[PDB]
Order: structure tokens, then sequence, then C-alpha cells
């Protein structure tokens, strides 16, 4: 007789859970032809290699791949209470092929797409450097994009990330399911190495000051954060000692993330269309922050490129009210079966803790493995770099100098301490 909320009973709350979805690429020119350098525009001109319903791996993703990725995710029983969806919508194709109402309304087909299946869905997006035209120019003002997306995202988001959304590209929002977690969405392509409107800024659209400020508020409200972003920290683990973002940045951006590790529960970027790990460890390889690269819904590749990516989404697992990291499940399209048969089967391709036999994903946790793949013949390595290309290639081998490359960008994230490892292991 007093009103007092009713006792859950005593049980095990169950794990919460969240989507990431990235590099779509919808290329709205597929279509099969006898001609296969007409199959797609994605593909400049070279010869589709082996087209079907689901894409080829020379072109961008045809719709039917899009929606039967998100089909998937609808149908697969597991339930989210958010999905993150770090950019990338329209298809690589030149400059001149697109225009800005063009790659606006890839990102409305590709935003009212999952609006339209995911009703009842928050979803909280950052732009890719291909969602601007000219690709990879995103500015540091306001302009017709950044109102475009603004009006875009609103049923998603609050006024306040509306505003600094329409103004730099970025925003953090609160998200409502889940009270006590702060999504940080950062415009990492203010900092990528081809956009000429940031070259010699110190601090483009004033993100990094807002940041701090952001970062510094969520420290003193108790609040954790996940940062979402298009473009990665950390170096390009197939090249050679070459930063994601300029160098200058990297390094910026690094600092800011280990001053405001023990808020930062989770880093989640695309654009390398890449399944890979990252571990921000301290000066003294002390692991203070994880790192989760997400493979590409696009399996597009150039002529050059051997190897490339089978289709990818990803569930993570988080423990609810404190939203530290307990797993990660990665999905995929097996590309050519699916143009085979003429029928998708998303699947299933990993659940992280099973694949490597680490307890959850904290830094800690991560740090161990990672030095397990730095031991001669790692098996746990091996598998890592067949998840690497989303299972496209079980046969593809990594030489001593490709897991050196490897191994180094992934436990070292900023220039000193990947130096000195490629000092120690070349
Ligand atoms: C996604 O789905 C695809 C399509 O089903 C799978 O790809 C097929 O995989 C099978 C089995 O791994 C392949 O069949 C095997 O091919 C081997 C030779 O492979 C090389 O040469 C072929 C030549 O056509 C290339 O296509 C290929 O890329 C390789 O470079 C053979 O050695 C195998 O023969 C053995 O199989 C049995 C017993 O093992 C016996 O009958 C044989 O005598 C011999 O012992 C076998 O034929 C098949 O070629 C692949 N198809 C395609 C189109 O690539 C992927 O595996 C799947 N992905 C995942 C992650 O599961
Ligand atoms: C794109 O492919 C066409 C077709 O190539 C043929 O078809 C493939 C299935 C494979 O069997 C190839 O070895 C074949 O040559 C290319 O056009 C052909 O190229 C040569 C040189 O001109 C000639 O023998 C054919 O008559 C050409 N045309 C046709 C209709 O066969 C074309 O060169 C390819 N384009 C690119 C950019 O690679
Ligand atoms: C980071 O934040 C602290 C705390 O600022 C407060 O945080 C919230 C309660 C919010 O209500 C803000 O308005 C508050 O100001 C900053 O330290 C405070 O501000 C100055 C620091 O020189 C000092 O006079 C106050 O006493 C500090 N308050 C407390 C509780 O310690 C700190 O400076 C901020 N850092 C940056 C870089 O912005
Ligand atoms: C997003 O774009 C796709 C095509 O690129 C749309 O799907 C097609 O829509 C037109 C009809 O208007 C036709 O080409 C087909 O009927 C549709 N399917 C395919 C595979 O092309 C889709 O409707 C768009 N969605 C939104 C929300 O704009
Ligand atoms: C640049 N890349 C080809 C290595 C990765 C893909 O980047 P993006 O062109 O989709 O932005
Ligand atoms: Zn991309
Ligand atoms: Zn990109």
């Amino acid at each position: 007789h007093k009103l007092v909320p009713l006792a859950p009973a005593d049980r095990a709350p169950a794990v919460g859970q969240f989507w990431h979805v990235t590099d779509l690429h919808l290329d709205p020119t597929y279509h099969i032809t006898d001609d296969r350098t007409k199959v797609c525009a994605s593909s400049k001109g070279a010869n589709a290699s082996n087209p079907g319903p689901f894409g080829d791996v020379l072109c961008d993703s045809p719709y039917q791949l899009i929606l039967s990725a998100f089909d998937f995710i609808k149908n697969s029983g597991q339930e989210a209470s958010f999905m993150i969806w770090t950019g990338d919508s329209p298809p690589h194709v030149p400059v001149p092929e697109l225009s800005t109402g063009t790659v606006i309304k890839v990102i409305t087909n590709m935003t009212m797409t999952v609006q339209n299946l995911f009703p009842n869905l928050q979803v909280f997006p950052a732009l890719g450097n291909h969602d601007y035209w000219p690709q990879d120019q995103l500015p540091i003002v306001t302009s017709k994009v950044y109102s475009a997306v603004a009006d875009l995202w609103k049923p998603w988001l609050g006024e306040e990330a509306i505003s600094t959304l329409k103004k730099g590209g970025f925003y953090s929002q609160k998200v409502a399911s889940n009270p006590g977690l702060r999504i940080i969405s950062l415009n990492t392509n203010l900092y990528y190495g081809p956009n000429i409107m940031t070259l010699n800024k110190t601090d483009p659209a004033n993100q990094f000051e807002w940041l701090e400020n952001t970062l510094n508020s969520s420290l003193w409200n108790k609040e954790k954060v996940y940062i979402i972003a298009h473009v990665p920290v950390g170096y390009l683990p197939y090249a050679t000692d070459t930063p994601a973002i300029r160098q200058y940045y990297n390094e910026k951006l690094l600092d800011i993330f280990r001053r405001y590790s023990s808020v930062i529960a989770g880093q989640f970027y695309g654009h390398t269309h890449r399944d890979s790990l990252m571990v921000l460890s301290d000066k003294n390889g002390n692991p203070l922050n994880s790192v989760f690269v997400a493979p590409a819904v696009t399996p597009v590749k150039g002529v050059l490129q051997k190897e490339t990516n089978n289709p990818g989404v990803r569930l993570f697992q988080y423990k609810p009210g404190d939203y530290t990291l307990l797993d990660m499940v990665q999905y995929y399209l097996n590309l050519t079966e699916a143009n085979l048969k003429g029928e998708s089967n998303w699947t299933l391709e990993y659940v992280l803790t099973q694949a490597y036999s680490v307890a959850d994903l904290q830094p800690k946790s991560l740090y161990a493995l990672v030095q397990q793949f730095a031991t001669k013949d790692s098996k746990q390595f091996l598998k890592y770099y067949h998840y690497y290309f989303v299972s496209y290639d079980s046969s593809a081998t990594c030489d001593q100098h490709c897991k050196t490359l490897q191994v180094c960008a992934i436990m070292n994230l900023d220039s000193m301490s990947y130096d000195d490892c490629l000092k120690q292991h070349l």
C-alpha cells in the first residue's frame, strides 16, 4: 500500500546488445548484363569478375545486398537496444559521376531503409569520407550535407546533437535505452589525408576542444562513453609506418583518449573494410582502451588487389548499466555461395571470446591475446588473419613482414611505440 517500484526477480540481468554496420557503399547502377564492364559504375570500366544478385568483388553493393544484411539483422532473433552506423554510403566512382544532391540521395536511401525496417531502434550514425561531394572534402563549417544528415537523423538524436552535426558533422548523444551511456560520434574525416579543407588546421571545426569538454563532462557526470567514427586512429595494418589519419591528428586524438580511458568503454570504427583489433596502451605498454574496426557490407576491391572481404555485420554484448564490453559476434555473407544459388545465408562467422579463448573485451584481456599473436606460428594470429578478410580466403597467408606490420599496428597506435615495434621486429 505504498507504491514502491516492483523488484525484479534476482535472476541474471541479460547482457545488453547493439549492432554495428558500416561501409554500405550502395551502387545504384548495379545490374547484370552481358558486357561485364557495364555491370556497375563502381568497377570503373573493369570487367566484373563473376557477378551475381548479391554483388561482385569488383563492384560496390547492390541494393539487394544491403537489404539482405538489414533483413538478416531484423530476422536474427537478437535483441538490440541500439545500432551504430559508421558511414560511407555512396559508391566508389569518379567525382564527376556524383554530386552533392546524389550523395544526399544515397544517404537518404540508406537512412530511410534503416528507419523503415527498424522503426523502434535508435541508430547512431557517423559520416564517412565518401558521405560528401567531392569525396573526402568534408568542411570545417556548416554545409548542405551536414544540414541534410542532421535533418535525416533527427528521429534518433536530440537538439544539441543536431546542432553540432549541422555545424561540423559530429555530435554526442545520450543513449535513451541505456542511462549512464553516451555515444560520441566523431567526424574523423576532418583528419583524413585527402581532405584539402583541413590542411594545416590545428583544430578543424573545434572538434578537439569539443571532444575534451564532452569527455570531461562525462567524467564528472559518471557517464561511460562509446566513441564511434569512420576513419580509425592508429596505423594501417597492411602498410609500413602509415597513420590512418594525419600523424599530427592521430597523436593529438590518441592523447585525449589516453587521458579519458577511464570513461571510454569502447571505440568503434569503419573505413578499412576489414575486421581488425587495436589496443591503445600507454608509453610503457600498459593497456588502456580496446578498439574494434568492423568490416564493410560492400565486398568491393580494386583490380590490383588480390584479396577482399566478404560482407559483414556485427553485434556487441555489454554489461547492462555498466557498459563494459563482454563479447563481439561477427556475422558474414559468403558472397560466392550466395551468388551461386541465388539465396543469401547471412551466418555466424565467430564469437570473439570463443574464437580466441578470452574472458571479455577489456584492454588487459585483448592485450594478452595480442601477445599470443606475436608468438612464432601463433594459431591465434592465423585465425585472426583469416577473419581480417571476413573468411574470404582460407589460403591467404601472412609472411614474416606481413605479420610484423599487422601485429605492430594492433599493439601500437602512436608513432613512438609503433616505430619502436618496427625497430625490434623488422
Ligand atoms: C564460401 O563458399 C564457397 C563456395 O562454396 C567456398 O569455396 C569453395 O570451397 C571448396 C572447399 O574448400 C573448394 O573446393 C576445393 O577446391 C580445392 C582447390 O581449390 C583451389 O583451386 C580451385 C580450382 O577451381 C579454386 O577455385 C580455389 O580458389 C583454390 O585456389 C581442392 O583441393 C578441393 O579438392 C578436395 O576436395 C575433396 C576432399 O577434400 C575431394 O573431392 C578432392 O579430390 C580434394 O581432396 C576442393 O575441390 C571450392 O573450389 C570453392 N569454390 C569456389 C567457387 O571458390 C568457401 O569455402 C566458402 N567460405 C567459407 C568461409 O566457408
Ligand atoms: C572485358 O572482357 C571482354 C571479354 O573477354 C572475353 O570474355 C571472358 C569471359 C574471358 O574468357 C576472356 O579471356 C575473353 O577474352 C574483353 O573483350 C575481349 O578481349 C579480346 C581483345 O579485344 C578479344 O579477343 C575479344 O573479342 C574481346 N571482346 C569480346 C566480346 O570477347 C574486354 O577486353 C575486357 N575488358 C577489360 C577492360 O578488361
Ligand atoms: C573539467 O571539469 C571540472 C569540473 O567542472 C564542473 O563539472 C560539472 C559539475 C559542470 O557543472 C561544470 O559547470 C563544472 O564547472 C573542472 O574543474 C572545475 O572548474 C574550475 C577548474 O579550474 C574550478 O574552479 C572548479 O572548482 C572545478 N570544479 C570541481 C568540482 O572540481 C575542470 O577545469 C574541467 N576541465 C576542463 C579542461 O574543462
Ligand atoms: C533505395 O534505392 C533502391 C534502388 O537503388 C530502391 O529500390 C528500387 O526502387 C525502384 C522503384 O522506385 C526499383 O528500382 C525497384 O523496384 C527497387 N528495387 C531495386 C532492387 O532496385 C529503394 O526503393 C530505395 N529506397 C528508398 C527508401 O528510397
Ligand atoms: C582506402 N581503402 C581502399 C584502403 C579502404 C576503403 O576506404 P573508402 O574509400 O571506402 O573510404
Ligand atoms: Zn568505405
Ligand atoms: Zn572510408
